[PDB]
């Protein structure tokens, strides 16, 4: 460097929704946070990491989609802003 | 929030527009709405989840195209806009 300030409000945007949105589901049904991939990397595969019974998971994977669209519009307002 | 209104009538139509088409289709041939990942995620695969006989499904993939085209457009004429 000798030879981020915006970014950094940006990355502990992400991280703070990351803890929140995956303590909301991601824990409720070591750590399972690799799903934050949103550029890529793994999928979705429904959700099955640990203790796959039946609960009522299902509808916050409506929610994973609501925590997804935001993530979205997250980056596209401050990278494109 | 204290330390998307926009995007609120977004996400509306998406998923106001996935209960159609899922219902056109996707219910025609739990839930299967999974296919949504416009994004990426999972492809396509043809169309078999349950109850894979030959039916009248394969012209609906035409009309699935249909739906894949205006969802492009769905997104790309309010996130651009």
């Amino acid at each position: 460097t000798r030879g981020l300030h915006d970014v950094l409000k940006f990355l502990f945007v992400y991280i703070v929704f990351l803890l929140g949105f995956g303590v909301a589901l991601a824990s409720l049904i070591d750590a399972v946070l690799e799903l934050f991939k949103l550029t890529i990397g793994l999928g979705d595969l429904n959700i099955q990491q640990n203790s796959k019974y039946p609960i009522l998971f299902l509808f916050l994977l409506i929610t994973y989609v609501i925590l997804t669209f935001v993530l979205l519009l997250n980056m596209l307002i401050a990278l494109m802003g």
